[PDB]
């Protein structure tokens, strides 16, 4: 399985690769040591833009790391160590997100004629990135109905305009988990869900990118979101209204999908809003989101 | 003070435009003048270092008046060279309010007491004198919509409506290109609102420093040579200041953040027939002293 990761140790930012998912490889240093190269770019954006190429050579680096040698210290850190960013700390443009694409989340947040005929599509900005164990801020002065929404994100690889359904899943780089925290009394304030989408670090992601090659059967994927231990959503992807290769068609008609684009693909039932009196998120609040193979993504509202 | 991105021997740089005639290439000006090179490549990165770059422009200008004797190394007859948008790209979607013009609002189906914010992405942006993609095969409902965009220079949040105009770079024009079929089957705009190549924006950025008085401006929209909207930036339901103070509340605002400010009622959406946006036409926006911002609806 191929998970990338954006991480931090004594000060150093790298593109990371899991290792049994104990250990990761500082792939920039790896290459060097192993290969006696230096091609690796210094951010996974850029890898991503690499393809199929970056993920060969980051393959090969690994099987390389098994066989003995005497400075795997230099370039092999072990996770309890190291600090995951998002995998993308800094996406180059807003997080796509879609709307009401779980027949049970359209129906917990109105009726059954809230189910939308065509994608509803928004952005959170990239001010909202944030990583696995980062302190998401609470904003009890801006807000009092902050929600959490767990989703499979998408990472588009191959740039691309009108891509068909077909072609769908060759212009996907990889699968993360989004934490689409909301202010639920903004979005109704402002109508457009920009604003009460885009506070300051609420939008969690990672804990890893596991590319494509990793997961040949997305639909197959599940969602599972517990707040302060207590299990609030399970979905399944299959349950999407519309699908990923749908939603790639659809995005991508009139307009240009760029390699690092992440799509946030909707959230199951089980929201805060949706339960009789509505459970909001308060500080102190925990939040762990899994998808496997993906991992935990798990964040704290602050105090 | 005019700020520009230019592109010349297939180079683009961060230029001054002087005198409405020449621009300055900044880095080889001041590479000339001072043998350093500490100007970056882009605009958005020049807006990001503040009041410094501010200052080192008008010194590099003020010494370009001086005979010297390869000025044509760093100074450009503007027509020789090519305009991009000031920042061909953002570092994020363009903020873009609805509705921030009574007439605006009612000509379309009716006024909000909140701002409705919503975003282009960086893909639909453009600048002076280039192709809008008609995008005939996604949309019969293409339309026009003159604002005034306000840039961020300095980055803040929580920031009060009495210190808004602190953390504002300049000014510059936007066409908000909007298919308004998408908008209606999305509910949400950003689908039509970010098909590619409908953010012109230009022709020049101008800093604050040369317009103090936000609220006197005005937008004239043209569409093939026929007035279409005639708005007054004093006539906006929410104010330049107010519209920060609200975006910035849970939100870092950054440097080289773009801000469309809303567009007046003339929209082609607003005629009984509508008049949609077809290949081959031209849309002019007027607002000085920033300029006009020109651009035509391409081949099919
Ligand atoms: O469905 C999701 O995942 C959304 O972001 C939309 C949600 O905020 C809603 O208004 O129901
Ligand atoms: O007022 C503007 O500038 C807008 O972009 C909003 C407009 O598209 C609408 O349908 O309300
Ligand atoms: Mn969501
Ligand atoms: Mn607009």
């Amino acid at each position: 399985s191929m998970k990338f990761a954006t991480g931090e140790l004594y000060n150093r930012m790298f593109v990371g690769l899991i290792i049994d998912d104990e250990k990761i490889m500082d792939l920039q240093k790896a290459e060097k040591k192993l290969f006696e190269l230096e091609t690796i770019p210094g951010s996974l954006i850029e890898c991503i833009a690499e393809g199929d190429k970056f993920v060969a050579h980051a393959r090969q680096l690994a099987e390389w790391a098994k066989k003995p040698n005497d400075e795997l210290g230099s370039f092999m850190y072990s996770l309890s160590e190291v600090k995951l960013h998002a995998p993308i700390p800094k996406p180059s443009k807003n997080i796509i997100c879609i709307g009401k694409n779980y027949r049970d989340h359209a129906i917990e947040m109105g009726s059954e004629a809230d189910i939308p005929e065509h994608p509803m599509v928004f952005t959170k900005s990239p001010v909202t990135v944030t990583g696995h164990g980062d302190i998401v801020k609470s904003h009890e002065e801006v807000t009092s109905q902050l929600d959490y929404e767990g989703e499979l994100a998408v990472v588009i690889g191959k740039s691309g305009t009108r891509i068909s359904k077909e072609d769908a899943y060759d212009h996907v780089f990889g699968y993360t988990i989004v934490n689409d925290i909301t202010a639920r009394d903004l979005q109704k304030r402002h109508k457009q869900f920009f604003i009460g989408k885009s506070l300051d670090t609420t939008c969690p992601m990672g804990p890893v990118l596991v590319h494509k090659s990793s997961i040949q059967e997305p639909e197959r994927l599940k969602v599972e979101t517990r707040v302060n231990g207590e299990l609030r959503q399970s979905g399944s992807a299959s349950d999407m209204i519309f699908s990923i290769p749908e939603l790639i068609e659809t995005l991508s008609k009139g307009m240009t999908l760029e390699a690092g684009d992440i799509i946030a693909t909707g959230t199951p039932s089980g929201v805060g809003k949706g339960f009789t009196p509505p459970k909001f998120l308060r500080s102190g609040d925990k939040i762990d989101i899994t998808i496997d193979p993906i991992g935990t993504l798990s964040n704290q509202i602050g105090l």
